[PDB]
């Protein structure tokens, strides 16, 4: 609905900008 757990994580291509979820 609006909060959803997630084993992946996120990766921003850019100067260093990954995140974990």
């Amino acid at each position: 609905g609006s909060k959803k757990p997630v084993p992946i994580i996120y990766c921003n291509r850019r100067t260093g900008k990954c995140q974990r979820f």
